[PDB]
């Protein structure tokens, strides 16, 4: 039969919506895309309807802004994953059908070769160096319920100074070295090309999102079509996620091509 796709507005979700339908197309389904179909909810919503029959959600998403459940104390990946296909399952009979491999986290960023020289890899390296460090901030940081206070109970150590600026202007500021540490993305294709480190939350002060292929409960009964998802089934890492998103924003290829080069070099097409 025919599978519809559904993906939120940006580089990632047009990869990996592709890369979905492209596989489907060589296992025998015809597929189509709606590339940038709305966001988190407009996506879920047509899930529920069976007007779309999957698409690519993050765990610390779902368990936010579809589930509206309460933070943890401290966030763990797995929990969170749990809580996810548990309360997706019960709501909706949602289905997880397979866990990409990657997270797109809201995480630290330092500059790499600061980082290499000082074996700074994880946030609670940074205990040493905090005080000395300048933190650089946008509207969209300083809004999350989990942040810079949070990251202080959890990891015992403030920052030299907060310097707040237009989202436009973070990864120049810290690239001119104005500040030291930045919020940033960790699948966001600028970490490769400011020559920035991604540092692991190794505490859990912020939220996960593990990206997953979510299918609403019509179609997780297709074993056959479950397989063929099944192949994607950490497949793909956060340094590749992060390559692929390089590939589409700095490059500036084609989504499916990037898709259609990425599943072929996998020899899950040809």
């Amino acid at each position: 039969e025919r599978v519809v796709i559904g993906s939120k507005p940006f580089n990632e979700q047009y990869i990996l919506a592709n890369m979905i339908a492209i596989l489907l197309e060589e296992n025998g389904y015809k597929a189509e895309v709606k590339e940038g179909l709305g966001g988190t909810l407009v996506n879920y919503e047509a899930l529920k309807r069976n007007d779309i029959q999957l698409y690519v959600e993050y765990t610390g998403t779902a368990y936010n802004v579809i589930l509206r459940k309460q933070p943890p104390e401290l966030w763990d990946q797995q929990y969170i994953f749990d809580e996810v296909k548990k309360g997706l399952l019960e709501a909706d009979g949602v289905v997880v059908a397979a866990k990409l491999g990657f997270r797109d986290d809201a995480a630290l960023a330092v500059r790499a070769d600061w980082a290499e020289e000082n074996g700074v890899e994880k946030i609670s390296d940074l205990a040493e160096f905090a005080d000395q460090l300048v933190f650089g901030s946008d509207p969209e940081f300083a809004s999350r319920p989990d942040g810079l206070p949070q990251i202080k109970k959890v990891y015992g150590f403030e920052f030299k100074e907060v310097k707040q600026m237009e989202p436009t202007l973070m990864y120049e500021a810290i690239k001119n070295k104005q500040v030291d540490v930045i919020p940033a993305y960790t699948t966001d294709s600028r970490v490769d090309l400011f020559n920035l480190k991604i540092l692991e939350d190794d505490k859990g002060a912020l939220p996960p999102y593990d990206a997953i292929i979510i299918v609403n409960g019509n179609t997780a009964k297709d074993e056959k079509l479950i397989s063929v998802l099944k192949l994607l089934e950490d497949r793909i890492d956060t340094d590749t996620m992060r390559a692929l998103n390089y590939q589409y924003d700095v490059e500036k290829k084609d989504a499916r091509e990037i898709a259609m080069s990425f599943l072929k070099e996998q020899g899950l097409v040809k």
